[PDB]
């Protein structure tokens, strides 16, 4: 299929820098993607999430606003979880390539696939990743290793848009 | 071991034009969050400046020691390999890599103490055909072909994260 990426929900966690919002919203397009989800962002709508999303503010007008990230999770046949920090067992590990494959078969499947990202400053609680059923951890330089939040959102959708090329022979 | 780090080091991030400062400073952090550390600004519109510092929050090292020149030709001196980034995969000048096989290009060139350029452009403009000529090799990564280009330190971000991946994986991970 090609909506298949219209099954892939972008949650973020209580946003601080609306910036990072309008970055979000451009990573995604940029890759085929157009849910977004935000659970009490901190400012939004905003001026500055705007500003970032060129060529994505359609992306931002459609963005639904939620109290819980139980809303934000509603309907969702998997829900992976960022982690810049690291491993929680028994909750599986996987690499944005890893993420990107179960991602790709739960659409294969007909599902409803959730992508997490928490705060600027905290990152997720234990509590949110735990409503996962996994994580996922960007490979980074361990003394560095905290992405901003939007080039996170890059990073995922764009092995999410390379699992689905491959997936087309493409 | 311990040169495997080093590696990455001998790889020069070079922005040209950059007109908004925030973008500076997102490459920055993109390129330390993945263990890169050079930066080359060719002609940069506003440099140094605040939103750059407050974009690459705990990356301002990158910017200390950033190197901003008056041409790209400046900014090559040294480079062994260059390769260039183009927002459009269209056919008629080139052939192009993904980040994936420029990964392993770069890693490849840093064999024998080799020099490595990754070439950025303007915001709205890219890098012009003069600028694309002096780079081997033309690097585009996929993207939704009806909507647009990516933002500049996103881009930073995909092709340095892909760098990373590749060298971790030789090492066994
Ligand atoms: N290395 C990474 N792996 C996975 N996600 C990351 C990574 N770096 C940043 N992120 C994402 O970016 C969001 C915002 C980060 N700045 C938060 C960092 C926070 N200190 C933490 O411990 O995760 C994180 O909650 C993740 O969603
Ligand atoms: N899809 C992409 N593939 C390779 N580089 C990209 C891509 N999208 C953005 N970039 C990089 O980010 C810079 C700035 C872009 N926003 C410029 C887009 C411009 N309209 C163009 O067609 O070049 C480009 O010069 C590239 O360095």
């Amino acid at each position: 299929q090609s909506m298949m990426l219209d099954r892939i929900r972008v949650v973020l966690v209580n946003t601080s820098h609306p910036g990072n919002i309008g970055g979000a919203a451009r990573a995604m397009k940029n890759m085929g993607l157009s849910q977004l989800v935000l659970v009490q962002p901190e400012s939004f709508p905003h001026g500055d999430a705007v500003a970032r999303a060129s060529g994505a503010t359609d992306i931002l007008d459609a963005a639904r606003v939620v109290d819980t990230l139980e809303e934000a999770l509603s309907g969702c046949s998997v829900v992976l979880g960022t982690s810049a920090r690291d491993r929680r067992i028994p909750w599986p590990l996987l690499d944005p390539r890893e993420c990107a494959t179960t991602c790709l078969e739960h659409l294969e499947a007909n599902g409803e696939v959730a992508l997490v990202f928490g705060r600027e400053y905290a990152g997720l609680t234990n509590e949110e990743l735990q409503r996962c059923q996994f994580h996922v951890h960007i490979p980074s330089d361990p003394e560095f290793g905290s992405l901003n939040l939007a080039a996170a959102v890059q990073v995922l959708t764009y092995e999410v848009r390379m699992a689905w090329l491959a997936a087309q022979g493409k």
